[PDB]
C-alpha cells in the first residue's frame, strides 16, 4: 500500500550482487508499468510491461540519456496479469541486470550505463498496488 509512483532510494548505487525486490498487485485492466533504475536524470535501465501495444502484450527495456531513449529491447514472454500478485527480482550482475518474475527468469539487460554506483535511485510507476520494494545482497 506504499505510494505510487514510488522512489526508492539505492545508498551509493548498485553493485554485483544486489538483488532488488518489487513486490505487488497489478490493477484491474493495467495499461502500463514502469521500473526506472535512475543515474541522476539518465534512466540505466528502464522496464515497461505494456498491456495492449496494437493488443499485443510486451515488455519494452531501454536507457535514456541526456533525455533521449535508445534502442529497444523487446520481450513477447510476459508473466503478468492484470489483477494478479508479482514479484519482480531484479539481481544485478557483472555485466547485466537479470530479471526474473514470480521466481522464473524473464531477460537480461546489459549494462550501457556503467558508472554502476552512480545508479542511486530506482523509481516504480503505473498501473499496480505497491506492497513493497527492498534490496539486500546476495
Ligand atoms: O523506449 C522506451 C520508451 O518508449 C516510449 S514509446 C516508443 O516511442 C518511440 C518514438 O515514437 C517509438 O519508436 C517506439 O516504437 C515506442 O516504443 C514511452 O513513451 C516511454 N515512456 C513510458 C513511460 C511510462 C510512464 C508512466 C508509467 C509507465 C511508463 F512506462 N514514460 N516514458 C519509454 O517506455
Amino acid at each position: 500500500p506504499l505510494i505510487v509512483p514510488y522512489n526508492l532510494p539505492l545508498p551509493g548505487g548498485v553493485v554485483p550482487r544486489m538483488l532488488i525486490t518489487i513486490l505487488g498487485t497489478v490493477k484491474p485492466n493495467a495499461n502500463r508499468i514502469a521500473l526506472d533504475f535512475q543515474r541522476g536524470n539518465d534512466v540505466a535501465f528502464h522496464f515497461n510491461p505494456r498491456f495492449n501495444e496494437n493488443n499485443r502484450r510486451v515488455i519494452v527495456c531501454n536507457t535514456k540519456l541526456d533525455n533521449n531513449w535508445g534502442r529497444e529491447e523487446r520481450q513477447s514472454v510476459f508473466p503478468f496479469e492484470s489483477g494478479k500478485p508479482f514479484k519482480i527480482q531484479v539481481l544485478v550482475e557483472p555485466d547485466h541486470f537479470k530479471v526474473a518474475v514470480n521466481d522464473a527468469h524473464l531477460l537480461q539487460y546489459n549494462h550501457r550505463v556503467k558508472k554502476l554506483n552512480e545508479i542511486s535511485k530506482l523509481g516504480i510507476s503505473g498501473d499496480i498496488d505497491l506492497t513493497s520494494a527492498s534490496y539486500t545482497m546476495i
